[PDB]
């Protein structure tokens, strides 16, 4: 029943709360703080789902998205952001993001997102 979730979030505080929720739902995860840190991990381990922040000190989530859609065509990706914008949400969906999330969102919503979108 478990999913293995890659979590990409530069905010310490939100990263830990999201990890706490994932565990609550019986889910394996790896948490990194940058898209640049996510790429080595994506080549080491298979994941059922990627959840990435959009605004990060480095490569941004839209660039990580297009990069995951290239190398891992099977991998669902959720984008989350504090600064939502309609045009960029449209572009992420057009590129095959599973969802485009404006922060914040309750822990039970994140577990429903994983169930709706993770492989398995
Ligand atoms: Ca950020």
């Amino acid at each position: 029943m478990a999913a293995k979730v890659l979590l990409v979030e530069d905010d310490r505080a939100l990263r830990e709360a999201l990890s706490d929720t994932l565990l609550l739902g019986g889910h394996e995860f790896v948490a990194v703080d940058s898209a640049e840190a996510a790429l080595p991990v994506l080549a080491r381990e298979a994941f059922s789902l990627v959840i990435s922040d959009v605004n990060m000190p480095g490569m941004d989530g839209h660039q990580l998205l297009g990069l995951i859609r290239t190398r891992y065509p099977h991998l669902p990706v959720l984008l989350m952001t504090a600064y939502g914008a309609v045009d960029r949400a449209v572009e992420a969906m057009r590129q095959g993001a599973a969802d485009y999330l404006v922060k914040p969102f309750e822990a039970r919503a994140l577990l429903d997102l994983v169930a709706r979108h993770a492989l398995g």
